[PDB]
DNA sequence: CGCTAGTCGTCAT
DNA sequence: ACGACTAGCG
């Protein structure tokens, strides 16, 4: 995520309801309302008691989706990320601080506190989101578990022209490149639009409004897969390419003391980092559902070597991504744990 | 003031 | 999976 992104392009956000895409067809970033449900049934799922509170927490979303004539698409995240795997240990370890500080305010006969710990312990295994996967087929809704972040793969499915909207809270889809994006939608079906063409709105931003140059900003700002440097945020970042149309990228991060006329340390490390953070926006590997084969997100330029691009996703068998995809193969055990084939959104 | 860096909140009775 | 909010920084 890129923080404090939406309100500082707010401007070109529009209040709407789903019915704007009705007869269309929208991609969900599902994990958001896996989150918010399961927060709903939070106390069962640290105990280890069954629960499938946050499947009808879903089914409410998808229903009211249904009603209104959109055809949605859940999207699942997929295997841990190379890039990302370092926020990965961070919130893993925070939910165990949270799982252990609750239990102990259990034993302390504190009940309020060990809620308020046990709301921010929770971790999303495939296996609800499994449940979550069969409820939805049991409706005609289709689904697919992203060959990694979801975030790559809805990007891809709005930019191929299979889905014309994103539903997500997260906007880091803004970065990967999508075209219209849903943010805070409610049961209701009331969210906030932003469209890509509607960037100019965004006086703020003034030229970096193209998708390379936002990727950028976004890059400089402070994202998942790489820290910014110390007092850099997302205003300073579109100042630098606002003031510097250079537009060879790593010479203006060398030179961002002196757009910024302040003094600033840049060490040789980040901007590999940048560049790697660069090519996971562009090239992270998604999961084509109509050739039913592994791709980056973007087509390979000229200037880049797939062979150094590990951190961007590993690449498996076509067979095994579609057994990822269909939700099929568990995610970290790699355990045959449904055997779903839609032969007997594809094809 | 503008801006960035951390601590809290998402559910739902 | 994330964002909103704000105290305190320059
Ligand atoms: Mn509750
Ligand atoms: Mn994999
Ligand atoms: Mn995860
Ligand atoms: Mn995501
Ligand atoms: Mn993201
Ligand atoms: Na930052």
């Amino acid at each position: 995520g890129i923080q404090g992104l939406l309100q500082f392009i707010k401007e070109a956000s529009e209040p709407i309801h789903v019915r704007k895409y009705k007869g269309q067809v929208v991609a969900v970033d599902t994990y958001c309302w896996l989150h918010k449900g399961a927060i709903a049934c939070a106390e069962k799922l640290a105990k280890g008691e069954p629960t499938d509170r946050y499947v009808g927490f879903c089914m409410k979303f998808v229903n009211m989706l249904l009603s209104h004539g959109i055809k949605p698409i859940l999207v699942f995240d997929g295997c841990t990320l190379p890039s990302k795997k370092e926020v990965e240990r961070s919130r893993r370890e925070r939910r165990q601080a949270n799982l252990l500080k609750g239990k102990q305010l259990l034993r302390e006969g504190k009940v309020s506190e060990a809620r308020e710990c046990f709301t921010r312990s929770i971790n999303i295994t495939h296996a609800m989101a499994h449940k979550v996967i069969k409820a939805a087929r049991s409706q005609g809704v289709d689904c697919l578990v992203a060959p990694y972040e979801a975030d790559a793969q809805l990007a891809y499915l709005n930019k191929a022209g299979i889905v014309q909207a994103i539903i997500t809270e997260d906007s880091d889809l803004l970065a990967f490149g999508c075209k219209k994006v849903i943010l805070k939608m409610d049961q209701f079906g009331n969210g906030l639009e932003i469209d890509q063409a509607r960037l100019g709105m965004c006086r703020q931003l003034g030229d970096v409004f193209t998708e390379e140059k936002f990727r950028y900003m976004c890059i400089l700002s402070g994202c998942a897969y790489l820290s910014s440097l110390r007092g850099i945020g997302l205003a300073k970042a579109c100042k630098v390419l606002r003031l510097a149309n250079n537009p060879d990228i790593v010479k203006v991060i060398k030179k961002i003391g002196h757009y910024l006329k302040m003094n600033i340390t840049v060490p040789e490390d980040y901007i590999n980092g940048f560049i790697r953070a660069n090519n996971t926006f562009l090239y992270q590997l998604v999961f084509d559902p109509i050739k039913r084969k592994l791709i980056p997100l973007n087509a390979y330029e000229d200037d880049v070597d797939p062979e150094t691009l590990s951190y961007a996703g590993q690449y498996v068998d076509d067979s095994i991504a579609l057994q990822i995809a269909l939700g099929n193969k568990d995610i970290n055990t790699f355990e045959q744990i449904d055997d779903y084939n839609p032969d007997t959104l594809y094809f």
